[PDB]
């Protein structure tokens, strides 16, 4: 496994920490893939959902312009509220992919990591399913691990 670090809450909805294992798949500014912990989410200037570092998570998730907000559950389902509508509209699926190795991941700076001969293949699956961690919105992974 990696080393968990202790989730402290700060009821912030861009904030979404990890607990358990996985990593937030995200494309780098050349089209490659990259993967992170740092669950602090954005929308860019498109409505494309991204990260504290501006990186576009992948598969792409397009919020719509007229959101009111945006929750991600705990097995990574992504929905937003909008006004005067009772029930919350889904506009994506937020997944977590583990490594074999987490020790063997390439760090590129700004909190993010590529895979490696080490780290082995990328495996894709629903945060709460084949051991990857849960989501938890609100929330922060703190690096006192």
């Amino acid at each position: 496994l990696h080393s968990q670090g202790n989730l402290s809450q700060t009821n912030n909805s861009k904030d979404v920490a990890i607990k358990g294992q996985g990593f937030f798949q995200v494309m780098l500014p050349d089209g490659t893939s990259a993967y992170t912990r740092d669950g602090s989410f954005q929308v860019d200037q498109n409505g494309q959902l991204v990260t504290a570092g501006g990186f576009q998570v992948q598969p792409a998730i397009t919020i719509p312009a007229n959101a009111l907000s945006i929750t991600i559950g705990r097995d990574g389902v992504v929905s937003v509220t909008q006004q005067g509508q009772a029930a919350p509209v889904q506009v994506g699926q937020l997944n977590l992919t583990t490594f074999m190795n987490d020790t063997g991941l390439e760090s590129i700076g700004e909190n993010l990591y590529i895979e490696t001969q080490s780290s082995g293949a990328p495996n894709e699956s629903t945060p709460g399913l084949n051991g990857a961690g849960l989501l938890y919105q609100g929330y922060v992974e703190t690096s006192n691990v």
